[PDB]
């Protein structure tokens, strides 16, 4: 059937009786009135079943050896959908796939039933749950920290062309993979003051919010690893919550519960921008001081809560912990972790310090200073009053440091401050995480040496041993054998299954490169993927589409950044074009471009409403035919990433040079068989790199040229002075081409683009389209074009998220990945 | 080890391993971490596993069959814990107590872990709870259906001698019983108006809340029959409480949704008092609304919903159905099935009205008017608009009737009206009840005949056939063998197993009322029992008390009408007597008083105050010794009942006559061998016809005499006049004796007590302690008190709840019981 496992005869029967087990007992149905739904969570329950004996082990494992344990941060997990994940990772999808055959039902069916744990907003959460993935398939003693949102990113509708948001209640159903831990449950407090007291100070008066923990297991690739992956929910103590006394109301004080427990109700929808709203920073401080308790009281039992040298000496917590931050939303465990240490643990502050330096890296993702956590000063000092106290001192000892350096460079010193003056007090919370942190990493070489070079120059001139790299990467598992079993199959045919785990080992298909039967194969499963998805299109959203055209398509978040207008001009000049010349033949071609925009940014959902208004009037010309068509694809998120990708020719990558800090989605479309057309951005420079510039299609300006033209100042009205095709775009635009009703409706965009584009758009529009135009020849050799992308899937073993983690465990934690199968799942109960 | 069935091989076996599966497999956990609560749940998971096989096969049986079904309407349903429970009706307890046992494990103190379900407040909670076991006992196709609030009846604690209350997180750690059931989620509307079109009324412009069903078993006594409670949960839709658009924040719009969905969160902790709070009403149309549309639905289908005479005819729905109102709470199920009848199915109204009349029987469970529903108009108007128009035209053609049948008879009309003139409109819940309704009963015999003479009076003169009596009743199984397992084995060596399910067969027990051996074991269970909550209280609440004084304890919630108060003043009149005469002997008494307060409710928790503050004076002289102990039991709930009640020696139900609608705490006390001194109230009255008035100590006013002092007029001037004891007592609340920081502390109650005393305490002090002094006497002569307690015990069978529901099912549902065993739980998978 495929590398999804042996179909044993004694577990397919194994199956089947506890799929029945369950729909009985756990799902308290009978065959006669179970929906596709019951048949989902009896196969879900069955599946669990599996890796709770792993899962158990494992952590026993941990207690037993106590080896350096990682802690992963993030205030988001993008984790979608986890029954054929954890097929797959424990090597149970033809067994399941055979028994659910037996049992009469499709497994392909009851997938599409499972909801996807859409806990995060784009590349910053997925890298979260990719690195996860990665972490446990190398055998790291790593947890996976974070905020269990009832609401995750909400569900996008299209009505009228617009976006609608609705709320994404993934809980709904329930979660057969979560298991609830109300008894690990945490105290964390807000607001209060702070009492110096003879031997120290005192967080004192504070309203108490608890943190119950969830904990979701994370299987390694068939190594029978299973980490855990702990999710915090807010609830409100029964006491004060109630008991703080003298009139207002019982039903009214029950009523209320409800204002703690908002704490953990929705993921703030935004990607690369920040809103400093108390109920984000509340968020912030939540996962932080619950997640440090976990790790403190870990570390008291180690072996140091046996023997060892006997005192709680904490000078041995950086060779047991290590706290990486994913971006600077953690930002609050450096000062939180000095708070414990000093006031609670009573060490004295440099002692401290140096523990808490040594134990917390920072991960930078973004340059633009609109998504720069900068928090106001009178807010940390309402909610967070100690804290504030903390980072002042924090700041006056760096400062001293800096002074001391670089004696007389007054300039330096407020560049580098970690309060910036101005209107409000801000804090500088990336300027926080660099202070308190060992390590500081960027997600692409390019975007680390910016880092070097502009926003972190003052601060790597002070400690250049801080500043690493660590390229980003995706995992292979869910990502190509999950995904696009099909290709995974053939290139398995030819060189083994040791590459799942070894990405390396696929550029032993560069001497397939002329085979005549892979050429064949690749491109057979690329045209069996692209029916598929055309399938897909007309059952669930219901239009139709050609599947002989060039599937053209840039999936990712709605942004000024990524260009979806760029996209857009490219996509109506070659509109244009056809009706100028009807009978001149041209690559046909659908384009595809979906993405979710932030529920606040006005020009993400303008953008949105011209991607349909293009489509409206494109996909309904009768002269265009089946050569050109425009569709927006609706809701994308992961499940829906695993259908576009496998199914992409070309994949557009399109930022303005120097502002995609990596990006990941890239990674996704180069080891699915399509072509890359972009700029030399994040990742895109090592891709090109790794795959040789020939094969790939880069245009654009370089950073360089970005800088260049600023220096001289950018002016769009000199690029829509000579060039006739633009201008015609621009006044079609203007004069309601695209919206007859409502002829003024895209005077945002064009005024825009013609007076305050920050992202220069008609910059890149000529060499953006000429390079369009060499992709369009390529396609029309479907020799040549496979054998291209033959070099471009031969290639990207670089990144895969095992080579990252490594490079993290290495040269960061101080860890040693390991390929070693814990010793079975076995039984067991002492 | 006694009748708790037997302790078989194969099963004790086949326990243990699904101990451990479930241990491993539902709560992940592995013997080196688990916790007693662990232990608690594996066994829950356990037990719980041997009745889903026979829950599916009733509600298929009933499905096949289609027998008339009973849906029992209640806000309350006072549960308390279910892991025995299911045990003893499952013939489970031995063979669970030996495998524990096994395990290494004591179950009882496992089960002192399961958190109570205190769905309820009091006595109508508890009957509701107590007629679904006997509902499933006598096997009838009968639905319990109410709501699931996520906070039950609060927890009481005391501090510094005042109430303290806390919210009651039932959830917190799970419920292993109850089944989601999402798929099953039904819409209810709110607000919105009428439009009046072509053919028909339109309720339109609605805010729609969810209701999300949960399924909960109540298993019947040993027969296989498995009922279901569905209690609904308040769910926000995803789309308007988000998607009526135009600015608010895509945030707040997610965390607003906690708006719609407090209808569920909390229950309202009044007994016996009406708060027209708007949130009451909406959790009243909230359980009404969705039950009906699953009521219809199952109609539906049926077997007209195959052939039959083919029309949905709804002629026969009356014959299928029988929904009993438990009190006025879902009254709105009247005008609700109305209009589904007559707006959506189209029926023409008195086809409706004849409906809706013979389906619907309603419960009264009170006489004092502070406790009767009547909602103001203009909040009618507001959140149910249609249904307001509905009960204005049922009043219509009602009055109609009434002017008919008494020509003239002007004064009659307002007094019978559904709606109320005055201050401002109102409707009288009551009053839409009978007219509605084909069957109105009271609780107890005299209550009955109250409401005929009184209260009802001109509705009974209207139509008399609709008035009945339905005495009240407990469950045999959770009253006697599930907490006094001690006495029912005694009781079973004598006579068998049989009366479990037949209390009546107690009576034999008559014939062993002069046989030494039984006398001996009589007196010896109840001397365990009272060691062992001496054991308990010192356990879990820590002061001592003395086994061998007569338990004198009264535990029901805390009312004027009750009376504690006039057990207050008993206690003090022992005391002052004590300090009169030291060197006296008298009989040693323990008095217990327990109960919960409403919130809202000033006398009443100055009351509990009063209680603990003798207690302070009291507990502490030295001169009295051990002869004398106040306690107040706190948070008494349905599981603390099972504790105190078999401890027992003295019961006190002493309410002011005709104010006790029935009672059923005292039916407790009388089956498990408490003599009772009370008035001749509610059931008291039938339980001393039961027994002999010579085996009961009834003492105070009758109804009559009440009455007769209200012609007159109450002044308890008088008898503070002509008893120096009774005014001794009031100098010394007035005084401070009781109070010394605080002299003027009891002001209000000795006000209250002297000028506007509702219950006529001091009426009933005299022949209260007059009687309190024959108890003393025969306590002292331990052979005739154990005698005349087995005049009791063996003359309660009328009191069990198998009574009273086999009464409701002939004379009101039209259905008959049966006590044949449902064709086993086997296997079986269709
Ligand atoms: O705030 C961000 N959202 C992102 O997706 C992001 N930063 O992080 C991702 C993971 O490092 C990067 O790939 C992406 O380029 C960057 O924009
Ligand atoms: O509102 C009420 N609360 C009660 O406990 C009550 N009415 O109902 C119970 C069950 O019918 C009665 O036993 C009780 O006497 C009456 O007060
Ligand atoms: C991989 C991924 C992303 C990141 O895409 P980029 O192109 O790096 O912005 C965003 N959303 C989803 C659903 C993803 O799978
Ligand atoms: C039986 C019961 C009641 C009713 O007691 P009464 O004495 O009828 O008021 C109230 N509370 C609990 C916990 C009960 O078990």
């Amino acid at each position: 059937i495929s590398v999804r496992g042996l179909a044993g005869v004694e577990n397919v029967t194994e199956l089947k009786k506890n799929f029945n087990r369950h729909l009985h007992f756990t799902l308290v149905k009978d065959r006669n009135v179970a929906t596709p739904r019951d048949y989902y969570f009896a196969l879900a329950h069955t599946v669990r079943d599996h890796l709770v004996g792993r899962w158990i082990r494992t952590q026993q494992h941990y207690y037993e050896k106590d080896p350096k344990r990682i802690y992963y941060l993030s205030l988001e997990f993008y984790m979608g959908r986890t029954l054929q994940n954890t097929m797959v990772n424990l090597a149970l999808e033809n067994a399941c796939d055979e028994a659910t055959y037996q049992l009469g039902l499709d497994m392909e069916e009851l997938e599409e039933i499972e909801e996807d744990a859409g806990l995060g907003n784009g590349g910053l959460g997925r890298l979260a749950a990719c690195f996860l993935d990665s972490m446990a398939t190398l055998g790291l003693a790593a947890y996976g920290y974070g905020i269990r949102y009832e609401f995750g990113i909400f569900n996008q509708k299209i009505c009228g062309g617009w976006q609608m948001e609705e709320a994404d209640d993934w809980l709904r159903y329930g979660n057969p993979w979560e298991k609830a831990r109300p008894e690990f449950t945490l105290p964390v407090h807000f607001y209060g003051r702070v009492e110096h007291t003879s031997q120290g100070a005192k967080w004192v008066d504070t309203q108490v919010v608890l943190a119950m923990p969830y904990d979701t297991p994370v299987p390694g690739y068939r190594n029978n690893v299973v980490n855990t992956m702990r999710l915090w929910s807010a609830k409100a103590p029964n006491d004060f919550n109630l008991k703080d006394f003298n009139v207002g109301g019982y039903i009214q004080a029950v009523l209320d519960r409800n204002l703690a427990e908002n704490i953990s109700r929705v993921l703030y929808p935004n990607d690369n921008f920040f809103e400093g709203k108390e109920l984000r920073l509340k968020q912030e401080y939540f996962v932080v001081a619950a997640t440090l308790q976990d790790i403190i009281r870990r570390f008291k039992s180690s072996k140091f809560g046996c023997r060892d040298p006997v005192r709680t000496n904490f000078d041995a917590f950086p060779d047991k912990v290590a706290i990486q931050l994913n971006d600077t939303h953690p930002s609050l465990a450096i000062p939180e972790l000095m708070r414990v240490l000093v006031d609670l643990e009573r060490l004295d502050w440099d002692k401290a310090w140096e523990v808490t330096v040594k134990t917390c890296a920072y991960t930078n993702h973004t340059v633009i200073p609109e998504a720069l956590e900068r928090w106001p000063v009178h807010l940390l000092e309402t909610l967070l009053p100690r804290h504030l106290q903390i980072i002042y001192e924090i700041n006056q000892r760096f400062l001293n440091r800096v002074a001391a350096a670089f004696p007389g460079d007054v300039d330096r010193l407020r560049r580098m401050s970690l309060v910036e003056e101005g209107a409000v007090k801000r804090i500088n919370m990336a300027h926080l995480c660099i202070a308190g942190s060992h390590a500081v990493n960027g997600v692409a070489r390019i975007h680390s040496e910016i880092l070097k070079k502009t926003i972190f120059k003052d601060f790597y001139e002070l400690e250049p041993h801080k500043f690493q790299n660590k390229t980003n990467g995706i995992t292979p598992r869910r990502w190509l054998v999950l995904c696009n079993p099909g290709l995974a199959e053939i290139i398995a045919e030819r060189i083994g299954e040791e590459y799942i785990s070894d990405l390396d080992q696929l550029r032993k298909l560069l001497s397939y490169v002329d085979d005549e039967a892979f050429i064949r194969d690749v491109a057979k499963v690329k045209q069996e993927n692209k029916l598929k998805f055309a399938a897909y299109l007309e059952r669930e959203y219901k239009v139709h589409i050609n599947p002989n055209s060039l599937f053209d398509v840039q999936v990712k978040r709605i942004h000024e950044y990524k260009r979806q207008l760029l996209n857009c001009l490219h996509v109506i000049t070659l509109y244009n074009r056809i009706k100028k010349e009807p009978n001149k033949f041209v690559v046909p071609r659908t384009v595809m471009i979906g993405g979710k925009a932030a529920p606040g940014y006005h020009m993400a959902k303008m953008i949105i409403k011209l991607i349909t208004a293009i489509g409206d009037v494109v996909n309904h010309d009768p002269v265009v035919g089946d050569r050109l068509r425009v569709i927006f694809l609706e809701n994308y998120r992961v499940s829906l990433a695993e259908k576009v990708i496998p199914a992409a020719d070309l994949s557009e990558q399109i930022s303005t040079a120097g502002t995609e800090a990596s990006g990941t989605g890239n990674m996704k479309f180069m080891l699915n068989g399509a072509l890359t057309i972009g700029t030399m951005d994040g990742a895109n420079v090592e891709m090109a790199e790794e795959a040789g510039e020939e094969n790939f299609f880069i245009f654009g300006m370089r950073v360089e040229d970005v800088d260049r033209l600023d220096q001289r100042g950018y002016n769009a009205q000199e690029y829509y002075d000579r060039i006739p095709e633009l201008r015609q775009i621009i006044e079609q635009l203007s004069s309601g081409f695209f919206s007859p009703k409502q002829p003024d409706l895209f005077k945002d965009i064009v005024n825009m683009l013609m007076h305050h584009d920050r992202f220069k758009v008609f910059a890149d529009y000529e060499e953006y389209v000429k390079c369009q135009e060499r992709v369009s020849a390529l396609y029309k050799n479907p020799r040549e074009w496979t054998r291209m992308v033959i070099r471009n899937i031969a290639t990207s073993g670089k990144f895969s998220s095992d080579r990252t983690i490594a490079q993290y465990a290495r040269e960061i934690w101080g860890v040693e990945p390991s390929r070693q199968r814990l010793p079975a799942p076995d039984e067991k109960i002492p």
